[PDB]
């Protein structure tokens, strides 16, 4: 579990959304597995706007962040798991490292700020959604 919390907007994996999340609807993509919805109270995250390709997230099953080099957002073949079948996701970016799913959520950050959340495990890998496009989150 996990959310990025930035302006008026909560963001979470779209899996993981609650009913409130969908009563409070701003935005939510299926391919990406992201919704975001609105708050009351305003946040403390900042977005990264960059192109890092090395960053730190983190793992709920570890108690532990962990510095990691990860591939640029792309469209990728991710295996069946219980909220999704086996199909593309885009907007993914892997990594090197330990995430099981109850891991979803936890944040990638680089110098710059939030980069995304963790959204898919297994084979030793992680992978990340993409928030850095999202100029959106910065305003409104
Ligand atoms: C944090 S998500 C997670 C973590 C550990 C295990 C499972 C998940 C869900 C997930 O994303 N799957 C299902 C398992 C799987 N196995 C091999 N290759 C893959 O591409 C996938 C994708
Ligand atoms: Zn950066």
């Amino acid at each position: 579990s996990g959310a990025i919390y930035v302006g008026n907007y909560r963001v979470v994996n779209r899996h993981l959304a609650t009913h409130n999340d969908w009563a409070n609807l701003v935005w939510e993509d299926s391919s990406r597995d992201l919704l975001v919805s609105s708050t009351t109270a305003q946040g403390c995250d900042t977005i990264a706007r960059c192109d890092c390709q090395t960053g730190v997230y983190y793992c709920s099953s570890r108690r532990k962040h962990y510095p990691v080099s990860f591939s640029k957002p792309s469209l990728i073949f991710v295996e069946a798991s219980e909220y999704y079948p086996a199909r593309y996701q885009s907007h993914l970016m892997l990594a090197v490292g330990h995430s099981e799913p109850g891991d979803c959520g936890g944040i990638l950050r680089c110098q710059h700020g939030v980069v995304g959340i963790v959204s898919t495990g297994g084979n030793g890998l992680v992978g990340f959604a993409d928030v850095r496009d999202l100029l959106w989150l910065d305003e409104e």
